[PDB]
């Protein structure tokens, strides 16, 4: 391509080209397309469903602030929108029946819309990690039963709906930490076996609220980690009580609390 290095499934790099907008005329056949790395402010899914086989659009590192939604890229899996700065989530849905995976991550959102995920049924990772969300909007992953992995981190998030994984029984990777929660809704937990749960980071308010999670914790102590940017060793001892010098949560006896 004139613009754009194709290697044939059909992989496209437009990355790093300083690129204002969708380079015009690329390969019919594209199947996978990297538009990282370049200048597009706003963007339109719909510009692309001439590329009828599009499995993987990545549009990472775009200073996009508007991402318009309309059309169909019926068979898209992967949607990487990483490390931009939108502000808010558009319906994805009518557009992306096929999206597996979903990363919105390092971006500004300060919220998500009621009934967001309509329609992504076969969504299996949400990534959002580093932006700006205080809350969650109730049946937020209603229409997301065969989520594995849902990240959350790095964000401001102050309370967790009670029934954010209802239904979720395939959720595997749950991370949470660093964020500004200090208790946890009872019954949250419900009885999913979570093999990699991250939720230190938070400030932990030990009280008799806190019994349900400190049992959880007892629970799951070999299924608690620390985030570390790489690739581990399971550290129960990371979710502490904030209002105390680092006491574990997972020993708050909370005498006195009604059981």
């Amino acid at each position: 391509h004139p613009i754009c290095e194709v290697s044939k499934h059909l992989e496209v790099n437009c990355d790093k080209r300083q690129l204002t907008a969708l380079p015009p005329d690329l390969p019919k056949d594209t199947t996978i397309l990297h538009l990282s790395e370049n200048l597009l402010y706003t963007f339109s899914l719909a510009t692309l469903m001439p590329y009828t086989r599009l499995t993987q659009l990545n549009l990472d590192r775009c200073e996009l602030t508007k991402l318009q939604v309309d059309g169909t890229l019926p068979v898209l899996g992967t949607l990487d929108l990483s490390h931009n700065q939108l502000q808010s989530l558009p319906l994805l849905g009518q557009t992306l029946p096929a999206l597996t995976v979903l990363d919105v991550s390092f971006n500004r959102l300060t919220s998500l819309p009621l009934g967001a995920l309509r329609g992504l049924g076969e969504l299996q990772e949400l990534y959002l990690k580093g932006n700006e969300l205080k809350t969650l909007p109730p049946g937020l992953l209603t229409p997301t039963p065969k989520l594995e992995k849902l990240s959350l981190a790095n964000n401001q998030l102050t309370e967790l709906p009670a029934g954010l994984l209802n239904g979720l029984e395939n959720l595997d990777t749950l991370l949470l930490q660093e964020n500004s929660l200090y208790t946890i809704p009872k019954g949250f937990f419900g009885s999913h076996l979570l093999p990699f749960a991250f939720l230190h980071g938070n400030p932990w308010l030990c009280n008799c609220e806190i019994l349900y999670f400190r049992r959880w914790l007892q629970d799951n102590a070999e299924n608690v980690y620390v985030w570390k940017q790489g690739v581990m060793t399971s550290n129960v001892a990371s979710v502490q009580c904030d209002n105390s010098d680092k006491f574990p949560v997972y020993k708050y006896p909370g005498k006195g609390c009604p059981t």
